[PDB]
């Protein structure tokens, strides 16, 4: 009876207490004018990358942005010219396509290849695209929506191609802190100095701690030449820095929420296991590749041979549920749906229940 | 004593209590994910313009921006091509210059003229500039730093020049809510349908309520075609809207702070009269044309006959004070300084005493 929205971008868990506490505290100082980044924020961020990924960065490499997508667009404007090619690997988070085309760059794609039980990069096909003169690549790592956490060996092969054909890489690593137990996130730029010199790395506490609304993002750009190009775009667009509470939330997110994050990682991973088993056992018309990170489940509905409209209608009428349609993710997205497993188990159980009824 | 910094751009008064309260109340709900503008914010802004300026606007005209300077940039990108002319009237807030030039547009200027002991538009010079093919004009109303609150007759005459040469007008009206007793702010777009159809109006609670750090701005664009071009630029730059507390602060600023604002207006104007009196009586080497709005005092230091560096060094060493230099404001700014009178009387009194000692 009661409609459900199985897909939201945000995790369905309350923000860590320490963050709320930091925000309330900031308010008891009732001056809210122009602010520079707190003195310690740079050291706080350097510590985070070392602690989380064994990645040593310089404070000078840090640039702030009010969101990752803005950062993607800034990179496109800074590092390519109109009518130059920008490559992505579908199925991929839709704003990737949008930021390319709305800026009048040419879209190139190198679709990921669904293997048995996993998605993989098609290095042969990708190299062909680079031979066509790709200038910039938007890498998603971990990859939304399929949930791949790229292994060192995969990223190294990718990096070899990027060095060979001189492709600048924008690494969207916003899901880098929600990594499952048997996996480890390797920042693309950390592989070598060579790759650090051609990578713009985009990170944020937004998804991790559920503070997307606060608009805090951290862009790391080792190469001073690329970094100056990036900030020059920001400047001409009138960027002033982040809002006051973006800095406050970051300060707390990266220092006082380690326990919370550990508990959330485990809870989400358990949700992923629960859902993949449930679908395997009770909805045989569906198939799902187990995610290695993030809190999105990516479900293949191709066995039902439904059009997007048929599927969507059947889902809301017969299942009273609204999920993420996959078609807009590009090649590989057709006949797929996405659901948010970053929610209470009781809630996830009900969602799975609705899916069973619909496709059974 | 210790060095004083009378150049800050924020007023030195505490944020309204109601805004502080609204920020706390919002944090009591510890979900800070993506949010659309609160349902009632459209009506709140419409009621604001009607109440403050007797200006009737439509909800659909409203577009949000994380700051006014970003809106100036967006307008430049939306309404002109590279190497096309954008006109400003110096002395003027420096980012007006920067946003034109860093976006590779041709900067044109029509310096304000001093006459009858007030600043005025040089309409003959302005028209000459328009004949050379100006596409866009950045109007500052009230005008920073000189504090002119343009009269309806001046704005109508400006409007007819823009109509004659089909110039689009970006009206930066961020100081529209700090207007002194004997003056009235007339939004440029409110003058007529003809002018509304060619104007982008930029407003914000930032300066008024000392919440610049929350990055909340309102852009009103009556002409659907201009408005869609404006939002298209935002979109390609990745803009998803304002941060959560930007909406919260605005909701409160435009509904619950009317008593605070009336007290602030009176206090600031009283400060301006005090300062002009003090300078006229006790600092003969300085002159000041009185402001009609905002909280900046524009002081002519011509009679000192000093280079910028010498004036600045004398102020820091002898006066123990740092003020806003006028030189960066362009033509008409040379040998001027600015000071913030949006502060307690006791603070203003100390500032003025330091100016007195320096140039005595």
């Amino acid at each position: 009876e009661e409609l459900i929205h199985a897909w939201i971008a945000d995790m369905d868990f309350e923000v860590p207490q320490p963050i709320q506490t930091a925000l309330k505290k900031r308010i008891e100082h009732p001056i809210f004018g122009y602010t520079l980044p707190p003195e310690n924020i740079g050291d706080i961020i350097c510590n985070w990358t070392k602690k989380q990924y064994n990645w040593d960065i310089q404070k000078e490499w840090i640039v702030f942005s009010a969101g990752i997508v803005p950062a993607l667009s800034t990179s496109i404007q800074a590092f390519t010219k109109e009518n130059e090619s920008v490559l992505v690997q579908p199925p991929i988070y839709p704003p990737f396509f949008e930021m390319v085309t709305t800026n009048n760059r040419q879209l190139c794609v190198s679709p990921l290849q669904k293997q048995n039980d996993t998605y993989a990069i098609d290095f042969e096909h990708l190299e062909k695209q680079f031979q066509q003169g790709v200038k910039l690549m938007l890498l998603c790592s971990p990859h939304n929506p399929i949930g791949r956490v790229w292994k060192k060996e995969e990223l190294t092969k990718l990096g070899s191609l990027c060095t060979k054909y001189n492709v600048i890489v924008v690494a969207d690593e916003i899901h880098s802190d929600i990594i499952y137990a048997d996996h480890t996130h390797t920042p693309f730029a950390s592989l070598s100095e060579e790759l650090a010199a051609r990578t713009i790395t985009c990170m944020a506490p937004s998804k991790t701690f559920n503070i997307a609304g606060l608009q805090a993002s951290i862009i790391i750009i080792p190469n001073e030449k690329l970094r100056q190009a990036f900030t020059s775009i920001q400047y001409r667009q009138g960027f002033h820095g982040l809002n006051i509470f973006a800095y406050t939330a970051m300060q707390s997110a990266y220092t006082e929420c380690n326990d919370w994050l550990n508990e959330i990682r485990f809870y989400i991973e358990d949700n992923a296991k629960f859902a993949c088993e449930y679908i395997k056992d009770h909805i045989p018309t569906l198939s799902v590749m187990k995610p290695e990170g993030s809190f999105l489940l990516w479900i293949d509905c191709s066995a039902l041979n439904l059009s997007q409209d048929e599927r969507t209608k059947l889902l809301e009428e017969k299942g009273k549920i609204i999920v993420e349609p996959g078609e807009k993710y590009g090649l590989g997205g057709e006949e797929h749906i996405g659901i948010n497993i970053g929610c209470p188990r009781s809630v996830l159980e009900e969602i799975l229940n609705r899916l069973r009824h619909t496709f059974s």
